[PDB]
């Protein structure tokens, strides 16, 4: 049993993006509501088209902004959701997926990929999912890009599509 072992995963997306394919495993018992509101954008198309907006290099690649301005994105709720934290599932490596918000219980549409580690956001972020080993390369791909001063790519990747490959909600 290694250190830092994580829950197991239940649900499955599919991320078809300029990058490649990113297939994403989904923590739905650990962070419910992150993953319901993943789930339910994903099949509503709402995903689809849209940028990935901000790249810190060796941090975070973020998207999921239905306006590609970084501030747009609404969650399926009618208002921002609250964090879901778990001690096992920890910024402890590159190749998770988290909420992005702008404080405490504000989870809209937009999330992001780390890079690398983000210690610093343990307890900050919903981590709601990890990609999978096979796919680590297009998610990194994603920030091979040249970036303006407001960490804006100058040719964003894009989400082609999103398609639910296991839904644990049925």
């Amino acid at each position: 049993v290694p250190r830092g072992s994580e829950p197991p995963t239940n649900g499955k997306v599919l991320l078809k993006t300029t990058a490649g394919d990113i297939d994403i495993e989904l923590w739905s018992k650990e962070a419910p509501k992150a993953c319901r509101n993943f789930i339910q954008l994903c099949l509503e198309a709402y995903y689809d088209n849209t940028i990935f907006h901000r790249v810190v290099p060796g941090f975070i690649v973020q998207g999921g902004d239905p306006t590609g301005t970084g501030s747009g994105g609404e969650s399926i709720y009618g208002a921002p959701f609250k964090d879901e934290f778990h001690s096992r599932l920890r910024f402890n490596r590159r190749g998770l997926v988290a909420m992005a918000n702008a404080g405490s219980h504000d989870n809209g549409s937009q999330f992001f990929f780390t890079l690398g580690r983000a210690d610093e956001l343990n307890n900050k972020h919903t981590i709601f999912g990890k990609v999978t080993g096979d796919t680590v390369y297009n998610m990194l791909r994603l920030s091979e890009v040249d970036i303006d001063d407001d960490e804006r790519p100058h040719n964003p990747h894009k989400i082609k599509s999103c398609e639910v490959l296991f839904n644990p909600f049925d």
